[PDB]
């Protein structure tokens, strides 16, 4: 099983077509390197975007709509004969603060008039509406699954209190789900998409949500679990569980941004790929094959599994990579050993299946065979 170049291994998307769809978090600029261009026809035959499909990103301010970005993933998508997500309509990060304003400019989470309060939801969710429908009415020809709304379950296991719910309380999902149905019609698929969808008691939370908003009529057609997880954590039984009881809800389910992190949380990552030891590898390989084994024994249930990223020279798990550092300027990785001072987002994570330099990893192998 030799670490030969990714560009002409056997095909990712094409062992598993009959099983679920290939996918890849992508950012613009990454269709203008060879190496990813490659990639992607190879090996995925769905795509996202990283970011530029945010909040942020299409409207910054209102009226001001930036589909430049968008529009280059789209065209390469199609071009290609790859199924597209776009992630995604509503999050409470880093969305554009103007939508919170009232018309005084202030911040509308600050008013405590209950007459202007009322006021302040229904300007509010006229806007979401707007942002919703211009880009729908753009896209629902292009883009077949939605994250209509990203991370709307606190890890409380209550509603996350954003602004987007002190202002406007739990309508805010039903009209973001109504409008992308409104405007992009029956073929879109709508998704709520989340983190640690296998976690209680926020697993608990977000399946009453979804039981609730579909009993009155919600459209949301899944959810998307974005398994940001560790070689150990979730075990594959939670996930089984998990993906079973959303199933049975009559909804489909997406894994939107797969990643396996060399780490545990916190993370203490290692300074440079060249330093993670290679056992590390040879345990992320056994963890991606029981995982891949699982997806494929609920292949039914499952109509997705996308990566948050294409190789591992490039993953936002970089950023919370931190290094500590003992007091001799050695690298600590022991989360219970002493150490002195810590590099936050200055070390390496080695998350996918294809290394830094495009060539196959163990955790390839263990997925592209039949055992
Ligand atoms: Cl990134
Ligand atoms: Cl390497
Ligand atoms: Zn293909
Ligand atoms: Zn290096
Ligand atoms: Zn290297
Ligand atoms: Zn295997
Ligand atoms: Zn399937
Ligand atoms: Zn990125
Ligand atoms: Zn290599």
């Amino acid at each position: 099983k030799p670490h030969i170049s990714a560009l002409n291994a056997p095909q990712l998307d094409q062992r598993y077509k009959n099983e679920f769809t290939i996918g890849a978090a992508v950012e613009p600029y990454q269709l203008q390197n060879e190496k990813d261009v490659q990639m992607l026809k190879r090996h995925f035959n769905s795509i996202v975007a990283e970011n530029v499909m945010k909040p942020i990103s299409i409207q910054p301010e209102e009226g001001k709509f930036n589909f430049e970005q968008a529009d280059r993933i789209v065209k390469f998508a199609k071009a290609n004969g790859m199924d597209i997500r776009f992630h995604t309509l509503v999050w409470h990060s880093q969305v554009p603060q103007w939508f919170f304003l009232d018309k005084e400019g202030k911040p509308m989470v600050n008013e405590t008039d209950p007459v202007k309060r009322e006021q302040n939801k229904q300007l509010l969710l006229k806007r979401l509406e707007t942002h919703i429908k211009t880009i729908v009415e753009r896209y629902k020809d292009d883009i077949k699954y939605w994250d209509v709304v990203n991370a709307v379950v606190g890890d409380d296991g209550k509603l996350r209190n954003s602004p987007w719910y002190q202002i406007a309380g739990i309508d805010y999902i039903k009209v973001a789900f109504q409008a992308a149905r409104k405007y992009g019609g029956d073929n879109i698929k709508l998704y709520m998409n989340d983190y640690n969808t296998e976690v209680e008691p926020k697993r608990t939370a977000l399946y009453n949500l979804v039981k609730q908003l579909k009993e009155e009529g919600v459209p949301i057609d899944g959810i998307g679990h974005q398994s940001h997880i560790q070689i150990g954590w979730p075990s594959e039984a939670e996930i089984e569980k998990t993906i079973n009881m959303f199933a049975a809800l009559g909804l489909d389910n997406q894994i939107t941004a797969l990643d396996v992190s060399m780490y545990g949380w916190p993370p203490r990552a290692y300074p440079t790929y060249d330093a993670i030891p290679k056992q590390k590898f040879l345990d992320q390989a056994a963890r991606y094959d029981r995982l891949f084994k699982l997806y494929e024994k609920l292949s039914d249930k499952i109509s997705n599994v996308t990566f948050w990223g294409i190789a591992d020279n490039h993953t936002w798990l970089d950023s919370r990579a931190d290094v500590y550092y003992d007091a001799n300027g050695n690298v600590v990785v022991d989360p219970n050993a002493p150490y002195a001072k810590v590099e936050k987002g200055k070390g390496k994570d080695a998350p996918f299946v294809f290394g830094p330099d495009y060539k196959v990893k163990p955790a390839y192998w263990a997925i592209i065979d039949h055992k």
